[PDB]
């Protein structure tokens, strides 16, 4: 409907947490649009995990840094990195151990990704995309840690836009709303929502399609709320 | 080389400034993939003004509410409303005369406009872009009426984004860095490469390409965002 | 039992919109901490007004910009100047004349102030103090003439301080949650507890506090700034 | 000058980073309105460490979690935890070990400290006062791990602003600009700094003084900026 259907032909992404939600629907829309996609992520080949002729699912914990590291040399070329695998634990993340790991996936492995990418996309220019948050802006009663780690990740993708930059690599991010990936919540979330509706996952992945192509050229650096307006509310 | 050739096919685009710059580009833009565009600006027919079947080139200062009435009256059909037109007065703007108009251009016709364009927009659902601004978040000493329209533009866009989502009106922004439109001061060109990672101007398609995706099918559940179009600079 | 009570002895300050909620309190704590006070606004000697020896009350309408004028030039001197005066129409302002008026007070009266303070301001240094809004961060649907003109004023804050610096006038905001400035709707008032981490009214007192740090010595390198006294309302 | 001499008498104050810089100021902008004040830091009786009959000068650590535990628990009192303390080491950042060091101490230590802090904080009500950056705005391209720490702190102020709130504990934080704590990199800053100086710790200390007092009775969640304009230009 939208993009023009070989855009990203002869050119590789690699999509951490891609094996299912927003991840697995990224995944699709770049294999969907020519791209040869590896889908990072655990339980690799589960019921959520994205099939596609072009997509190779690869089985990977991404805190553990040697194997990711042999996994970026293994690969002949790259253009575009996404950086989607997140997690919380919600009001465990009072616990240090528990705040310390959320941390480790959501901030220390998109760091180690994004510079384990980036010889291979200096060589032709490319693009990062990182996953914020609402919690990137609002704080979190219940999930500390997922929303420092989403304020962290922004400032990230900010700081890495300006170190890139030389390299014609571009560097932005996404902040979902809630996406469907308590009924007193769910009612909530959805009087604060504009749109007063759930956001699904391949809308998120249509956002991605666009800010890693070359009709946003000139973008990097940014944050793309695609949330339905809620932080408007 | 984008976006699907007919994307906009059968629908109908109205760009406030589009007459030259930024309004332009995005009027050829939308035309460019099937749309009916009007063209709504000053000096109409001038050098800078877009070319093309498609696009419907009308002189109108849109401070003039009456006339801007009928025009929005006339039409049978709008799917997407740009608010593009902005100007500013430099350093007259600390005249309070000159405020005010600046204000008005930026803020005030691009309220009256979005809400002449509102039951035709309403009809199938359709959008809305303002053009935001570098001001919109910094300030500018030498600006002042400028900034604040920006500041307010980016509020307004966020407000309507709330009272139109029950009519699948969707209301975004985008926030432009610094874009070559018709510079030759040296020391502010070096001052602004040097905080634009990008190390260079945007071109006007470059923005006008971020409007096509914004009114788009694949921005479906974007309302109320400000995307920065700007080489980096907010965030040096 | 805060600040020492002389801070101020000495100086002269202007509150606009100083004749209830808000403007008030400010006047009432600038006038505590040894100030001289001015407090223009609107039915200047009702219930509401701030009766001290030191805040003379003053019947003005700010958008009156010749009287506006008279008033500043008649002043021997000026320390603080807060622009307070805000009003909002709710959903007439959908009205674009409403809309207008909402901006020219809210906004365009702000910028006048300033301007003709300036001169003052500038003697030894000093500073002002615009009142912004949630509505600065958050869309208001309902509101949205006064939305878009408190994101205005952040933007004017900014750029104020930017220019006004190298005169030593420090430019800053406060944007205050819900304070308590005469709330009977029950469903409205629900919506913003829930919404509040300290789950309660804020008071004009707790903003004119704020108000009296900003203004002061304790606050010599705070310009361009924009403080949240919302009891956590931003946060949630 | 500006609050009245004894308005913190009675009261105990944490300060984290309290031996030098900003931390050593706003320890003795509590001492000096009558707090008994922990300066809790690395080379606690150096040169620049606060010296005053109301503060105590630990060495200590604080990403030794169970030696800040003993430290809390020690503690009869606590009106004021200040997480002051912050570390960057600029382009060895993209190192992946460093980029953790400089997030373990300029996050995870603040939260640790937090929670420890919390059930003596909620005896009388209290305050929590987080140092932020400019680079919790903009990013930094030689700093990454700094830039990410920053945005993260904010998040967290936000974070748990909304979870103590109904112990009658707000949480705040102030971001400075440049803080006298390359002739290039100074001029660019001067020049884009709208006071055309450097901040100074006192400066800073005088805002953490009115954020922690009743005078901010209905501040929570807030981030001022102590900068000279610098966010603005
Ligand atoms: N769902 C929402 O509403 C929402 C809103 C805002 C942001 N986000 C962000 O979107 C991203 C994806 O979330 P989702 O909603 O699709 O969740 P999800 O749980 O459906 O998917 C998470 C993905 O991350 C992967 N993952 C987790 N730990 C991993 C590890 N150690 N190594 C490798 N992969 C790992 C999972 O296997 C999975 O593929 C996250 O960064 C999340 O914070 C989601
Ligand atoms: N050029 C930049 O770098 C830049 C950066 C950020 C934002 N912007 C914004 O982009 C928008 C377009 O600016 P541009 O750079 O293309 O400038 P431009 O001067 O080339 O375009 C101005 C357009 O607005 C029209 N206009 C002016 N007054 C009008 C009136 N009274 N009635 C109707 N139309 C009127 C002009 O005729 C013209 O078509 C403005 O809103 C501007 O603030 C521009
Ligand atoms: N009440 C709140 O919860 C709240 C929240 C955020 C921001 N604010 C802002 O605080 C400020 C004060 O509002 P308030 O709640 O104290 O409201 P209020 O209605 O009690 O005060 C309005 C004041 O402005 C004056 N005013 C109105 N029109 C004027 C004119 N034409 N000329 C001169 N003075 C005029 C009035 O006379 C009055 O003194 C406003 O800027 C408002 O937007 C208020
Ligand atoms: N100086 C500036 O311009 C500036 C600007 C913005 C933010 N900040 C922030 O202000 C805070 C203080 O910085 P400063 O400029 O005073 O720096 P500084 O180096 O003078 O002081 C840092 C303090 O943190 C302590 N510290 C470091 N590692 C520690 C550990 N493991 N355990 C305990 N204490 C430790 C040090 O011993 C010292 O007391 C930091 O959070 C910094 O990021 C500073």
């Amino acid at each position: 409907m939208v993009f023009q259907h070989d855009i990203y032909a002869g050119q590789q992404v690699l999509v951490t947490g891609g094996s299912s939600g927003i991840g697995a629907a990224i995944a699709m829309q770049f294999a969907e649009l020519g791209a040869e996609v590896v889908a990072l992520g655990l339980d690799a080949d589960g019921v959520h995990a994205p099939r596609h002729p072009r997509i190779r699912r690869e089985e990977l914990d991404i805190t553990d840094s040697q194997r990711l590291q042999r996994l970026f040399e293994a690969l002949p070329r790259l253009d575009v990195l996404v950086n989607n695998a997140g997690i919380s634990r919600d009001r465990e993340e009072y616990d240090l151990a528990t705040f310390e790991r959320v941390l480790r996936l959501n901030l220390s492995a998109a760091m180690l990704a994004s510079q384990l990418a980036r010889p291979l996309l200096a060589q032709r220019g490319g693009s990062i995309l990182n996953i914020a948050s609402m919690y990137s802006t609002f704080g979190s009663a219940d999930r500390p840690a997922y929303s420092a780690s989403k304020g962290a990740i922004v400032q990230l993708t900010r700081s890495l836009a300006c170190e890139y930059a030389a390299e014609r690599i571009r560097v932005n991010a996404i902040a979902p709303g809630w996406i469907d990936t308590d009924v007193e919540a769910t009612r909530r979330i959805m009087q604060r929502t504009p749109l007063a509706r759930w956001g699904e996952a391949p809308e998120v992945a249509s956002a991605a399609a666009f800010l890693c192509g070359p009709g946003a050229s000139f973008v990097t650096g940014a944050v793309l709320a695609v949330d339905g307006g809620y932080l408007c509310a």
